């Protein structure tokens, strides 16, 4: 298509290119996955293939993960802080990806 509108994902709060549509990753069959963590709080995380402009946080750990046989690390848009998803590793097919909370980002046009 000509001029798309949505086709880039930036970090909300601050605007930083974070990922791109065309990098959905659909883990168990579906890119969305809804799920809580020990405090309760609910995401509808998005999983990518890829991403960029995230600062990951630590090292990995399994505990509660949402994806069998991924190990997590926090992932903070890397200019303003803002807690956008996890970083997955350690799995396998793909070893790798993140999962990001899709009410934190905005979609926009490429560029
Ligand atoms: O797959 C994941 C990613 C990390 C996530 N997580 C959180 O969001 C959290 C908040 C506070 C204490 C502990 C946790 C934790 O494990 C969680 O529960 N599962
Ligand atoms: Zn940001």
């Amino acid at each position: 298509v000509l001029a798309p509108g949505a086709s880039i994902f930036r970090c909300r709060q601050c605007g930083q290119t974070i990922s791109r549509r065309d990098w959905l990753l659909p883990m168990g069959g579906d890119h969305e996955h809804v799920v809580f963590n020990p405090a309760g709080m609910i995401f509808r995380v998005w999983c990518f293939s890829l991403a960029q402009g995230l600062r990951l946080i630590g090292a990995p750990s399994g505990e509660f993960s949402w994806f069998k046989g991924y190990d997590w690390t926090i992932a903070l848009c890397g200019q303003c802080g803002s807690h956008l998803g996890w970083h997955y590793e350690g799995g396998s097919q793909p070893q790798t990806f993140f999962g990001l909370i899709k009410d934190r980002l905005a979609e926009g046009p490429a560029d």
